[PDB]
């Protein structure tokens, strides 16, 4: 029905598309025409993923500039520290919980890939200082072109601070220019939120392609030892939520039951669309209208958290590294655990908020702890067997990412007295 | 003389330079000093081409944004469909006319390059779905840097739609920011039109370099079987015009004689400067002041048409592919004809409006239908033989491109009743 | 202490850090802690260098636009000619002075690298016309991303001219758009000046880390034949200043003593921070508040001069080429001198204003005059010992670059009557 497709609620409609995609993938696996749906329908999902990749650099740049320029630098610094310490602490806690649930379920135990006794002693080159110096961009236009996210974030936040210093100057010729630049970037961020609204109204037909192709191709590829991985990552994410976010929220004052009951309208959308930087309008309109946090707190943290605060992806990498280490016969140790918790943070933070980017950055952590990536080694086979259920793991780790984003912004607000205390009373 | 060069009319001057360049190239070929003019004068033409390549990406981005944001989304959609269907239909018709004139003039009859009976069976991998999914940019700043055009066009048109949806919003801090971003891109597009006016003022001394070097270097290279090529491409372009544009215009109501009579002041400039995206000010100032269409049409269609709607380049590729195939001993068939008509459209649409870009993109269509591109095969020899008179073919296909752009915008206006009917009556 | 560090004067602090860096580098070389300071402290200097590279493309683009858009093209043309002629003349004079001081000190005479009698005859391929046609960018966004400066300069200056032509228009729809674009770029350039002024608050610890690492690593590497090079480059720079800038300034009317006295507050900062494009706020404020030149000059000539006018770097290259030629047995002659003076100008102009870039662009002048750059030739050893002491030469050539910039803008003002004749009396 023309014009009626758009009229269904983008939340329920996209969930309806996701719950139909599984049925259609199963009926295709019954027909056994996986090639037909890989050639016909899969391009829809790939176009949707390209659409959601188009809106990761401009949004992060413009929105970070606007957020960091709409705050007084004192309040901006306070919120920045109180949000960055939280992001790093919860990222490390998520990686540790991932390692815990890995040791508990013993993922990848009887795959028998059997890597030879060759190059195995080199295990810990953590290049901390270099991957931290790579934050400041050498040339911001380059770091925008090539696609690096964290350098663009740093440059945007320093430009925002510069602008918020400029609008207090004395020359009326230099105030009305910073004002105009800030209004330019604000118009850009708002146009990008409208574009994401459009892409999200399109997203049901894209999810019905992505998940249907994933099913029809892996309709029988979820029976082997990958069952333990997919039942370990979800248990790790649930434990992450109910043991970290609950503790934090309940300690700081907000009731976590209400937190989930209010955030579900964005948790579900992030779950279905499996993309952090593609659900910023929904999470911001559920932080403002429902969670009740003023513009100063949720116009900077949530634009930031949706690109660096990645707890789900961090736990996914933490369990997957241990899986691939257990598959070829090298279980990690205490030192390897304390180096992988250090490198998974810096490998998930630098990840863009686009689908399928949690497996790409898995290279920068497999190459980190000893392992190689050449297609000749069995680690290539394990990497492919992970990239298989990449989709079913992303569709949960993105939800946990967005939930952690909302928990962090709500906690930073509760530590700034700017909450909408009326909502949490009834 | 000082300050007199500029005051001379840019239309007559750009033709005076082209009519002097032929004579000077011929006298140089007489003197046999083609090396002297290739080392001394050619840098002028190369500077001119570099300028006209500088003025292709900013213009397309800014002007597409402004055109797509200065129109209501309903009228924008109507005109967009009515212009895209036209562009595709006329591109396919131009490619078919090129194939016809090729099959009747028998281009590439006896060159005797003699390709072996080797790799020839792989002849039709048309990657339609992938080259159509390559429209949505993965990272628009990247697609701006690397030089891709069609992704920038898509991103600019979606940003224009977002902006024209913003200026109707109620939050006053958003309307006044969308207005500021739109005026930024409008100032950019207008500065670019002024820069193109300056480049056109410079263009006579650049044409007297380009065409003079081409003459002095190919003063005798227009005698062999390339005579049939240059006499088939011009006949194909003339047939294209007088059989497609005449039919369309006379059916829709406008008299085509008057169309050419009013458009010649841009047809000639396109013919000489051999660059679509370098004559946008001239074609827009001949569509507004003379053709008589309001901004809603010549501010979007002509900025779009002069970058994707390329009938001359499409016909040139359609005849050149058949030439190359007939030269080494493999004349195309009905299926190869129906695959080359499909791939020439997508190989000319993605071409930038800069000189000498109709031979560059000839790779994406020679590599498409069977042929290879390695310098070891005779296909490299045929490719160089074409790139020889590439200039004399471009100087016509650009004119046909711009004429088709004007015909299309006039027709889309004639369906929208936006014509200035006063110019027609007399 | 806390916040007292910032309030400490930036010039005296940036000098005190550099004076303490030598002492700490020497006390480290005493303990033999070169590795410790290379692993711990050096990242601070590398972060400072990356910060000063972040602010070289946006500053040059925005500031060149706002400089060449606030000047009427009538005055802008005169100023541009009078400034580019000066820049090229003093660049060639600096290269000649470098060659003179080289021939009188005989740098690199007893290193005994001893390059064999192999490839030596190819010595003068000066590609003047091509490296001059490389000024106009092929795609300005590409020239911004990849990092080429001069194309960005040309594009920014032509956009500035287009904007200052648009502002004098009739349609109120385009005048406002041009003014808004101009104020956007003005806000951007001013935000960048604020960002730089922030970096210079952090610059003392960075220029302490840099010089401390350089000391502790080359604390004994300044005893060999590199002493003659480090004592020839400084004598060349002093000769440059006192024999070109003094004579020009005294000819045109200003007293050079007063010029040095009023410019030392930026000469010292450039000497320390060893970066031209990183001291634009200081040099512009000392040209305005102390030198006394209106926004017609010090807003365009200085943003250009501090990016293209590099006399110190040119003399550094002119002496280093002769050094590496005398080292491996190939002393230059009159023709080699008159080609190296031609190519060092175009190798210094294309050098970005970031630390350690003269050493990089030294490749584009060694490859020009005969020499190669493969790691197999002895040039991989000679070139290595020059780059070894890059700091103690760059920290002087940057000072001379900025001093020449100030001399040039002051002379262009004194030839335009805009000079503040009040400061030069007492
Ligand atoms: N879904 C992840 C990205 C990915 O794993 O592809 C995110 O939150 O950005
Ligand atoms: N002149 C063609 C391009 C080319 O063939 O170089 C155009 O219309 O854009
Ligand atoms: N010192 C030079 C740059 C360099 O050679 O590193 C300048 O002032 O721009």
């Amino acid at each position: 029905l023309l014009r009626r497709y758009l009229d269904y609620p983008v939340l329920w409609k996209i969930l309806w598309g996701l719950v139909l995609g599984a049925v259609f993938g199963l009926i295709a696996g019954h027909f056994g025409y996986a090639g037909a749906v890989k050639t016909y329908i899969k391009p829809f999902g790939d176009l949707f993923v390209r659409l959601l990749k188009m809106l990761v650099m401009p949004i992060v740049l413009a929105s970070l500039v606007v957020g960091a320029a709409s705050i007084s630098p004192a309040r901006l610094g306070r919120v920045g520290v109180k949000i960055v310490v939280y992001y790093l602490a919860t990222s490390a806690m998520a990686v540790f919980f991932g390692l815990i649930v890995g040791r508990l379920f013993n993922v990848g135990a009887n795959v028998n890939l059997g890597s030879g006794t060759g190059k195995a002693i080199e295990a810990q080159p953590p290049s901390l200082v270099q991957t931290l110096l790579n934050i400041v961009p050498t040339n911001p236009f380059a770091s925008l072109a090539k696609g690096e996210v964290l350098p663009v974030i740093f440059f945007a936040i320093i430009l925002g601070i510069a602008i918020t210093y400029l609008m207090n100057r004395n020359e009326e010729r230099v105030r009305k220019s910073a004002e105009t630049l800030l209004r330019v970037f604000d118009g850009l961020a708002e146009a990008m939120y409208l574009i994401v609204g459009g892409v999200m109204q399109y997203a049901p037909i894209g999810v019905f392609a992505l998940i249907a192709y994933v099913m029809a191709e892996q309709g029988v590829r979820v029976v082997g030892p990958l069952a333990k991985v997919v039942g370990a990552v979800y248990t790790g994410l649930f434990l992450q939520i109910v043991i970290t976010y609950f503790i934090l929220l309940k300690v700081f004052g907000i009731d976590p039951i209400k937190f989930i009951r209010k955030a579900k309208d964005a948790m579900i959308t992030a779950f279905v669309t499996r993309s952090s930087s593609g659900t910023l309008p929904v999470t911001m309109r559920v932080a403002e209208e429902e969670m009740g946090v003023d513009k100063g707190i949720f116009s900077f943290t949530l634009p930031l958290g949706a690109t660096i605060n990645m707890d789900g992806t961090a736990l996914y990498q933490g369990v997957t590294v241990l899986f691939v280490a257990n598959a070829i016969g090298h279980p990690l140790t205490l030192g390897q655990q304390l180096v992988v918790v250090l490198t998974a943070v810096l490998a998930s933070i630098g990840t863009a908020g686009v689908p399928g980017a949690g497996a790409i950055m898995l290279a920068m952590v497999l190459q980190s702890v000893g392992l190689d990536l050449t297609p000749g080694s069995p680690v290539a086979l394990a990497y492919a067997m992970i990239l298989g259920i990449d989709a079913i793991l992303d569709m949960g780790r993105t939800m946990v990412n967005v939930t952690g984003d909302l928990a962090g912004t709500v906690i930073v607000a509760k530590t700034e007295k700017e909450l909408d205390e009326s909502k949490w009373i009834s």
